[PDB]
């Protein structure tokens, strides 16, 4: 397995592993990336922050639960330069590193595809909102089995939501 970025300052390379809305929403982030903290929340490949770190986000942090998994991304993070300051990698879960209830914010951008069938995004969702880890107009991409589950935490707003097959995608924003 091997991922590739498609953009930003690393765009061509292929690292080793284990859409539009996706451009739309780097998209919408350019102009603020620069100093937007993200959060993967469920790693894996690490594609998509990856991808953000590649544009230059001011830190990427990874939840990662599977430490075999949590190592690569570790590698590649050292494969690629990046400071603790960068980039991080925590070895949980989020549904379970998401109640820790903070004090202030911390993302301004996250990203939420975990497998189906478990309402595990759902979960996550809430979470983040229960536990202020979301800065005022932070976006939220989820990613969900293509049917019926999705309801909008009434502090949030749907910007973008795209079916292709199986998978639903969507785009929120913290309105609050």
């Amino acid at each position: 397995g091997e991922v590739r970025i498609i953009a930003g300052l690393w765009r061509g390379r292929k690292l080793p592993v284990l859409d539009r809305v996706k451009e739309t929403l780097f998209n919408w982030l350019m102009p603020y990336i620069h100093q937007s903290e993200c959060l993967d929340g469920f790693a894996g490949s690490g594609s998509l922050g990856f991808e953000a770190l590649s544009r230059q986000a001011k830190k990427v942090t990874f939840l990662e639960l599977d430490k075999t998994v949590a190592n690569q991304l570790k590698k590649n993070l050292q494969t690629l330069k990046c400071s603790s300051e960068q980039a991080e990698v925590i070895n949980q879960s989020s549904l379970d590193f998401l109640k820790q209830p903070q004090n202030q914010p911390h993302f301004d951008v996250v990203f939420l595809d975990p497998p189906f069938h478990f309402n595990l995004a759902e979960q996550a969702i809430s979470l983040l909102c229960e536990n202020n880890w979301l800065k005022p107009n932070a976006l939220i991409y989820v990613e969900t089995e293509k049917d019926k589950p999705l309801i909008t935490p009434e502090n949030w707003t749907l910007l973008k939501e795209k079916t292709t097959g199986i998978v639903s995608y969507r785009l929120y924003q913290n309105l609050e």
